[PDB]
């Protein structure tokens, strides 16, 4: 094996509840923990962990400086030119979110300029608006408000300064259902997109961890996620 036995280093930004996010405590927990881990204990590695920001995980996995980041990473065309990734493990949607009290209602993508639109920075948002909505007039990338994290865009929602917030759909549930704030989505954009682990390009713990995925088999490695989305 080129596999079996190594120390790999991981990148990691842990504020993508449930794929990855801190516990009260501060140790990490959450679904790409729980596989990642299982698949090292398969193999015999062990993980060298460094949080960081969330354009500091990416930039360590596209560099080569981490062998493997995870934190609820969206397979992008742009990310795929620089890192391999795993298969997905979940279909994933982008809400559109405000607060319940202020009644936006969306009926098709001409309504959008009206509002300010947030996000973390760094995340494919940026690529759904520069290829789907810019060309066709409904938003501009230059429009958009940029934060560090999911924590501080619901923060500016929280208080009025932002209009919507682009969401994925567990980190959504997450805030709505968990922490029971109280937001809604006016606009989802459904199945648009897929979370995979991510690997340094060339990898062959890419190729190796979609081998164990299949070991494990679909039935199991779905009850994973869907353990921790139950939550």
């Amino acid at each position: 094996s080129i596999v079996e036995g190594r120390t790999l280093n991981v990148a990691v930004s842990p504020a993508s509840p449930p794929m990855l996010f801190k516990s009260a405590d501060g140790k990490l927990q959450g679904i790409d923990l729980e596989l990642f881990s299982s698949y090292c204990q398969s193999r015999h590695c062990k993980l060298n962990i460094t949080e960081y920001a969330w354009d500091g995980m990416l930039g360590a996995v596209a560099s080569g400086q981490a062998d493997v980041a995870f934190s609820g990473i969206s397979i992008t065309d742009k990310r795929k030119k620089v890192i391999d990734f795993s298969e997905p493990y979940y279909i994933n949607s982008f809400y559109l979110v405000s607060m319940a009290n202020h009644k936006i209602t969306l009926n098709n993508l001409n309504e959008l300029n009206k509002y300010s639109i947030g996000y973390p920075r760094g995340m494919a948002y940026s690529d759904l608006i520069k290829n789907d909505l810019e060309p066709k007039g409904y938003y501009s990338l230059s429009k958009v408000k940029l934060y560090p994290t999911y924590n501080e865009t619901m923060a500016d929602l929280k208080n009025g300064n932002l209009d919507l917030a682009f969401i994925e759909e567990p980190v959504y549930f997450t805030f709505k259902n968990k922490k029971k704030m109280p937001i809604e989505s006016r606009y989802v954009f459904k199945n648009v997109d897929q979370l995979g682990i991510a690997f340094k390009k060339g990898s062959p713990v890419r190729d190796d961890f979609n081998l164990w995925l299949k070991e494990q088999g679909p039935q199991k490695i779905s009850g994973i996620v869907d353990s921790w989305m139950k939550a």
